[PDB]
């Protein structure tokens, strides 16, 4: 059926609609003839009807901290994806707002987690000399061994209580 | 007359480098469309198979997804349902960096509490330590009652595991390992 195509191009319209990605359908001279509504969403500006770059100079704002993203002049940070296409070029956009907002947030964070992460590294280190100390502790129950025997044990285990003490107070240190 | 074609190779390649999966379901359920960027994130063959068949094979769920639902390979993506004449289409986005991010923040921020309580972290630290070595220091003299040193033997065993419990409740409080 030659109506089937109808039909067809209708299912695609329809992923237009919901599809979360900017779709923006330029054409040889370079007006924007088509946008969804994802596209309307970031740009935040009017489209259909207008120049490409006419739209640049408005609803986007380049930075230099900007990489493979574009800076929206609303604070939007989006990707940009152009591909080969006759009859007007295609530029597929998306939402990547959330993505350097997140990262913004890690870098203060990983400051924050400096003296955190200190310990948690001082608390991994513990459970060697405590391994051992534990080790030296039992061969003090163990059996028929001499009067010199068990100071032997003895003097191996203050080693590994001072070398852990060591390392509580280093830890124990960061306070307040 | 002719502008369908021309309409139709041009959103035929909206799909192709799109960067979001597409699928088209039918009434029974089978996949009839499936675009690159669909068969990259399932992997898993996708045309002329049924849909609730790759569910099981592609997807993989668990009880920490919250809005998304976890691949068989581990990326966590989001389904969005939406009505259709021919059955549903259903749309895939990859939310794998982001929750990666989401998990990342909930680590550091749980790193700054555990250096918050390093100061409340102390007394239950160094009371079973501190034990260890005054029991210990006890049993170096000349000779002294036997079950008195055997008394003072189960002590030390007591304290340092009591030290380990309370390190190794630091530890797995610091590894974080949530929101993921």
């Amino acid at each position: 059926h030659l109506d089937s195509l109808e039909d067809q191009v209708e299912r695609y319209k329809q992923v237009l609609d919901v599809m979360p990605a900017g779709v923006i359908l330029l054409d040889t001279q370079g007006i924007v003839r088509e946008a969804n509504p994802e596209a309307q969403r970031l740009l935040d500006v009017p489209l259909v009807g207008e120049k490409w770059y006419s739209v640049i100079q408005i609803a986007f704002a380049p930075r230099d901290d900007d990489g493979h993203e574009i800076s929206l002049r609303n604070g939007r940070k989006v990707r940009l994806a152009i591909s080969a296409s006759t009859t007007g070029q295609l530029i597929l956009i998306t939402d990547l707002t959330e993505t350097r907002l997140l990262q913004s947030r890690i870098s203060d964070l990983q400051r924050l987690s400096s003296l955190g992460r200190m310990v948690a590294s001082l608390a991994h280190q513990v459970r060697t000399p405590l391994s051992s100390a534990m080790l030296y502790a039992a061969n003090l129950a163990a059996p028929n061994l001499p009067p010199a025997t068990r100071e032997r044990f003895q003097s191996k285990l203050v080693d590994r209580l001072h070398d852990l003490e060591k390392q509580v107070n280093d830890m124990l240190l960061f306070a307040k």
